[PDB]
Formats: C-alpha cells, sequence, structure tokens
C-alpha cells in the first residue's frame, strides 16, 4: 500500500494468481484492472436449462502422476468442487457410422490401437530432437513418416480417432501443431494422466475466487470481494511505457500510473488491437505474438424432452465418425454429472468453431439434429429445446480459447512471448513454461511472471535474458 505500484491487466487465473504472489512478497500497492464484470476469465460457469455448466475450463487435466497438480488440492481438498475422472476406456463400444448405429468394436478398437502406436512412435522421435527444434515437425509429418505415406488419418473412423486423440485435446489439427512440444506433454508426463469433470454448481471459478480471498478485501456477511483493488468493467486501451514508468488509459478515458503493468489478457487480446502499446513493442515480441496460435474450443450444449443415448458403463464419450473432418464427431453425455438432466455437449475447434460461431444458433441446432438422427436411426430423437453455443472466439476480451505451439514456433521465440518489454511483464496460459492451454499453466504464470517482477522491484534485477 506503500512502495512500488504495479498495474495488473486482467483478473482471469494468472492475473489473481500474479497479484497474490505479488501482494505476498510484500508489493500490495496492486491495482487489478479487469475488463468484464467477473473476475476468473476463462473459467466461467453460467446458467443452461435448470443447471449451471461451464463455459470455460471443465477439466483438472494431469491428475494421479509423479507430481502434484497444483489446482488439484485446491478442486478436491479445500473447496472439494464435485467432480468425476473421465474414462476414456470404452470408446472403442461408442463410435457412430456416419449413417446408422455404431462400428465393430473389435474394429475400431484395433484402429484406436494402431494410432496410439504410431503416437508411442513419435513420442520416441521426439525425446531425440534437438533442444533447439532445429529438427521439430508436426505431428502430421511424424504420422506420415511412421504410417509410410504422402498423408495422415484419412478415412472417416481413423480421422474421428485422430481429431479425439489430438483436436479434442489442442484445438488445432496435428498439422499445425508442434510435434516435439505437444508429444507428450508435460501436463501429463508430470502431473498424471488423468483428467476431472468438475461439475459444481459453484463453478470451477470457485478456484479462482478462492485464490483472490487470500488477499483481497471481502465482505464478512455476504462474501463479495470488496477491496478497492480490483475494479471491474475496466477495459484497458492502451499502455504507455518509457524507461521512467507506465500509464495505463482505460476505454472511459482513466489515465492511471505505475512503476509496473502485468498484463494478463489471452495470447488473442494480444493478437487484437484492444490494447495499443506507446511505443509500439519491439519487432521480435510482436513477431512471438503473431506467430504463436490462439486456438478455438466450442462446448456445444443440448436440452432435450427425452432421453434417446445409451447410458451405462463406457456411454459417456461416444464418437460420430463423420466423412468431414471434425463434423460434430466429439460426444459427451452427463449421466452422473447432471442426472438427470437430459444435455448432451459436443465439442467443436478451429474452423468449424469459427463457422459455428458466426452462424444462427438455430441453424446450429438443425445440423446437430440431422447428425443425431443419423446416428440414432432406430430410436425417435426429438428437437433440442435448448441450446448454448459458446462464442469466445467473437468476444473481443479473449478472441480465442487456449493458446497451441504451431511448428516453427521453437523454444526460443516460445520465450520471446513471455520475455518484458521495459517495465512490461507479460503473464498468462500463453505465458507458462511447460503448461501453456491449461488453468494449471496460467496459475503457475501468475507466480512465475510475479516473481520476475518482484526480481526487479526488489533484488534490482531487471534485465530479462531470453533463452
Ligand atoms: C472453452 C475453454 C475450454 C478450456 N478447457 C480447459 C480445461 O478443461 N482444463 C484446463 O486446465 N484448461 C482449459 N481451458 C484453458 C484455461 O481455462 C486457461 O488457460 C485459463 O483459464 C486462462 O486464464 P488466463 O489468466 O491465462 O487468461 P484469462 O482467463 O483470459 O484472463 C485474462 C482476463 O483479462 C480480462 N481482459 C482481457 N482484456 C482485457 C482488457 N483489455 N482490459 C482489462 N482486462 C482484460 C479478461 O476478461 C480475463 O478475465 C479452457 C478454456 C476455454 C475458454
Ligand atoms: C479426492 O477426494 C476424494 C473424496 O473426498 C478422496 O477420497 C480421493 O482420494 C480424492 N481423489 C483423488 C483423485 O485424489
Amino acid at each position: 500500500t506503500v512502495g512500488p505500484r504495479v498495474i495488473v491487466v486482467g483478473a482471469g487465473m494468472s492475473g489473481i494468481s500474479a497479484a497474490k504472489r505479488l501482494s505476498e512478497a510484500g508489493i500490495t500497492d496492486l491495482l487489478i484492472l479487469e475488463a468484464t464484470d467477473h473476475i476468473g476469465g476463462r473459467m466461467h460457469k453460467t446458467n443452461f436449462a435448470g443447471i449451471n455448466v461451464e463455459l470455460g475450463a471443465n477439466w483438472v487435466e494431469g491428475v494421479n502422476g509423479g507430481k502434484m497438480n497444483p489446482i488439484w488440492p485446491i478442486v478436491n481438498s479445500t473447496l472439494k468442487l464435485r467432480n468425476f475422472r473421465s474414462d476414456f476406456d470404452y470408446l472403442a463400444q461408442n463410435v457412430y457410422k456416419e449413417d446408422g448405429g455404431v462400428y465393430d468394436e473389435d474394429y475400431v478398437q484395433k484402429r484406436i490401437e494402431l494410432a496410439d502406436s504410431v503416437e508411442e512412435m513419435g513420442e520416441k522421435l521426439s525425446a531425440t530432437l534437438h533442444a533447439s527444434g532445429r529438427d521439430d515437425m508436426s505431428i502430421l509429418a511424424m504420422q506420415r513418416l511412421n504410417e509410410h505415406q504422402p498423408n495422415g488419418p484419412a478415412t472417416p473412423v481413423d480421422m474421428v480417432v485422430d481429431y479425439y486423440k489430438f483436436d479434442y485435446e489442442f484445438a488445432e489439427p496435428p498439422r499445425v501443431t508442434s510435434l516435439q512440444n505437444t508429444v507428450p506433454l508435460a501436463t501429463f508426463s508430470d502431473f498424471g494422466d488423468d483428467v476431472y469433470f468438475v461439475a459444481d454448481q459453484r463453478g470451477y471459478e470457485a478456484v479462482v475466487y478462492y485464490l483472490a480471498g487470500q488477499y483481497l478485501k471481502t465482505d464478512d456477511k455476504s462474501g463479495k470481494i470488496v477491496d478497492p483493488r480490483l475494479q471491474l468493467n475496466k477495459v484497458v486501451r492502451e499502455i504507455k511505457y518509457s524507461p521512467g514508468g507506465v500509464t495505463v488509459k482505460t476505454e472511459d478515458n482513466s489515465v492511471y500510473s505505475a512503476d509496473y503493468v502485468m498484463v494478463s489478457a489471452s495470447l488473442g487480446v494480444l493478437q487484437s488491437d484492444l490494447i495499443q502499446f506507446k511505443p509500439k513493442l519491439p519487432t521480435w515480441k510482436v513477431r512471438a505474438i503473431y506467430q504463436f496460435d490462439m486456438a478455438v474450443y466450442t462446448m456445444i450444449f443440448l436440452k432435450f424432452p427425452r432421453k434417446f443415448w445409451p447410458e451405462g458403463k463406457g456411454r459417456e464419450f461416444f464418437l460420430y465418425a463423420s466423412s468431414r473432418r471434425g463434423y460434430y464427431g466429439v460426444w459427451q453425455e452427463f449421466e452422473k454429472q447432471y442426472p438427470d438432466a437430459n444435455v448432451l455437449l459436443v465439442t467443436v475447434t478451429d474452423e468449424e468453431s469459427r463457422r459455428i460461431e458466426q452462424q444462427s444458433d438455430e441453424q446450429t441446432k438443425a445440423e446437430i439434429m440431422q447428425v443425431l438422427r443419423k446416428m440414432f436411426p432406430g430410436k425417435d430423437v426429438p428437437d433440442a429445446t435448448d441450446i448454448l453455443v459458446p462464442r469466445w472466439w467473437s468476444d473481443r476480451f479473449y478472441k480465442g480459447t487456449f493458446s497451441n505451439w504451431p511448428v516453427g514456433v521453437n523454444r526460443y521465440e516460445y520465450d520471446q512471448l513471455r520475455a518484458p518489454v521495459g517495465r512490461v511483464y507479460f503473464t498468462g496460459e500463453h505465458t507458462s513454461e511447460h503448461y501453456n492451454g491449461y488453468v494449471h499453466g496460467a496459475y503457475l504464470s501468475g507466480i512465475d511472471s510475479a516473481e520476475i517482477l518482484i526480481n526487479c522491484a526488489q533484488k534490482k534485477m531487471c534485465k530479462y535474458h531470453v533463452q
């Protein structure tokens, strides 16, 4: 409250996580400017039907492994948020033919096993690659290498399996994704292979609220944060930085002065025009910004008069093996999570997301009915009473859902993304050293970025040397 002053742009998970570590170090003169009317960012729940569902992150990915994922204790022990281990063991039983009903289990299981071992091969190769990524490649090239082919999985089952294995995780096709940096994934190698599905009407966002309440003044009766240092509905539009200090202009024309600015807005937002930098950021930094990927991952939710889809063991995850790659193939049913709610989840990513976001909710529900009517020619399938189409790409405060490591981005130029310019510091999942794309990554980037700065402010070490 006296000493250097840091303005933190954004009250998402990395924004909150940074400001906490800052407060703890003694840097308590904090101003958090949050663009929307709530903290938590891409951890955001919403009312669908009569339930609360997640628009953003829904999983704690990487549990049960060699090292404790820091998100996990908070979820499972502290807040005891309702959640379920995901079981993908049965997918072979649950892949639907484009016209009429399920494939032969034994058949699918083979293609699965075959996919798995190509990826096991690519794991081995990845570990041999030079650390400069002089000799990195796309996941797809590794697939071609192994499958001895001009192309990757190119037939309806093979693709939806490919999609499940990759797109469903990184929101972009294997052919744009760097092998060296996704195969294998530090989230899973480090924290475990398991993923847990948070279904707790408090919201996964509860994790961020909780960390916020560690250091921000909250009302004793109500619980709401009331700390003057948190400023909602504050859209940062300009950042002026000289060696003297920094100016932050918001959209209602407020100008704040600080010693240092911590910027936690998504790589998507950074890629847009929303925040103008004066001076323009160095060419190196701009190049790093535009070369990395901000993927879109859309969780279409559906309400039904009755159920028509199998429930029971292995019935949560099913795929639709469309002849058109990435066309309503990934489906989730919620017998455990919201029983008996009668809702389905289809996921889409990337090119389909951008199409679907731009098109009428109506039109979309059309396309989905058609697919569902194809998948269960047997049953008598009612129209969905309600659809939900999260439009994160469209939203100017997000412009996507999480980062993806593309081919051609190496370790050096990844680091340039996170490297500070002057008194301008960056945090956010996209700056995470080993966990870009993830809640825990965003959380841990909070701490790291905070520490880079604490080192400058207190210990007077301010030249950050990129590697
Ligand atoms: C659809 C979806 C699916 C996902 N699934 C998973 C999952 O299951 N598990 C997992 O771990 N990860 C998943 N994630 C990724 C994970 O949610 C993110 O890595 C993390 O939550 C992002 O936090 P952040 O602090 O890096 O960024 P953000 O949460 O985006 O924080 C930035 C904040 O700044 C605000 N803002 C932006 N611009 C400005 C401005 N100009 N002025 C002031 N404030 C600004 C934003 O509103 C936002 O609150 C998912 C995310 C999405 C959206
Ligand atoms: C989480 O909590 C449950 C019930 O509270 C406990 O029994 C279990 O050990 C925990 N699960 C994991 C994966 O750690």
